[PDB]
């Protein structure tokens, strides 16, 4: 019904007008974007919005991006904590006893992040990939509920990305979300028959 | 009222008896699929669990194995690992009625040529970042649709493509138990905004 709605209207925005973007919607967009789901509720994301680094994040990024990062009045990189001992500790500090009984503390304090000690280096870089994608994906809508066009934009020199906007290297960039408003009528891209990519078991 | 969805999505872990209506969540999935990938590249395999639940849930650790064995549906979530293959699969399925030339060869020559430079971490960071943007919106079309779910990571990879008999191309992402919820869940805890966020 409604949900529907939102998705159709949300496209790949890739011009953008010369509107101004307010940061009390990006702002906003942000708070309900983080209400999405994490493993473990172990969020671990940072949202480095860009309004005054934006030309020289538009050189780390490849082909037409580079235009993209230019013009667009904002740039949302986003970034995952590779630190997940860390990440469940600064929830347990964070949150504190107002937020989570005794057990909760220990659990965010001590359990979880012998969890993910035990960890493949692959395993902590899906888990962060994945977790990346969620919000992600809840951040766009939300921009969309507002009437705010973007693009996820994974085409770019992401070892440069930390030096150029001055975030610690604990976190690793996963994206930049590029945020206006946008100068051309979208048509829907193509997605393959749902029938298609279901499997019944 | 996006805000409003939002709220209203709790991870579900008790389920009521409900029957959950097959046409319901195939439409889940349509919504869901609506998901912009990487390159367009929808790289998802949805596998909707009804008679082999039981199986499924010895493969989920500790409390999760109670979600699987009790949830009437688990959505199982697969990536294609053969990204080659997914990108010629677009352009042999949409073809000419969907696709210009310069298209069609974009997915069938150029992107598997990008594909072939990335290195195995690459690949891998590429399929969980995709799986979560789809995740996500799966577990939102359903909470549209007044049904509860759980996203479940806690379980036994190595087996699940034996089990579900599926084949190894795909590798399972996530599972995603699915009914009506029996209980009130308050919201978990989320970081104040202001601690999450930097400006530059
Ligand atoms: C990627 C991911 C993996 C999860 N894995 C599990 C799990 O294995 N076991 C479980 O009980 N819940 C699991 N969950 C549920 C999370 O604990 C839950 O979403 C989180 O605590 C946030 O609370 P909320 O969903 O109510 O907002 C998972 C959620 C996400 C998104
Ligand atoms: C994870 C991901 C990565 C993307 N990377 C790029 C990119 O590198 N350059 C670009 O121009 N667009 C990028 N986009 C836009 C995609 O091409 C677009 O989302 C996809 O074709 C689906 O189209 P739609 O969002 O309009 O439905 C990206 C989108 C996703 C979600």
């Amino acid at each position: 019904m409604k949900f529907l709605e939102l998705n159709k209207k949300r496209h790949a925005t890739k011009h953008f007008t010369d509107k101004l973007v307010d940061p009390k919607d990006v702002r906003t967009a942000i708070e309900i974007a983080t209400l999405a789901p994490s493993a473990h509720n172990s969020q671990p994301w940072k949202f480095v919005v860009v309004r005054e680094k934006n030309a020289e994040l538009a050189k780390l990024a490849y082909g037409s991006n580079f235009e993209q990062v230019s013009s667009a009045p904002v740039t949302i990189a986003l970034f995952t904590d590779t630190d997940l001992a860390k990440r469940a500790r600064k929830i347990a500090r964070v949150g504190g006893a107002n937020n989570f009984s005794e057990e909760q503390l220990q659990y965010f304090m001590k359990n979880l992040p012998a969890e993910f000690a035990r960890y493949s280096e692959q395993q902590v870089s899906d888990y962060l990939a994945l977790n990346a994608g969620l919000v992600a994906m809840n951040l766009v809508l939300a921009l969309t509920d507002q009437g705010i066009g973007s693009n996820i934009i994974l085409g770019f020199d992401k070892s440069k990305v930390n030096e150029v906007l001055e975030i610690e290297d604990r976190f690793r960039p996963e994206l930049l979300i590029t945020v206006g408003y946008t100068d051309e009528k979208l048509e829907p891209s193509y997605r393959l028959p749902v029938d298609e990519i279901i499997e019944k078991r």
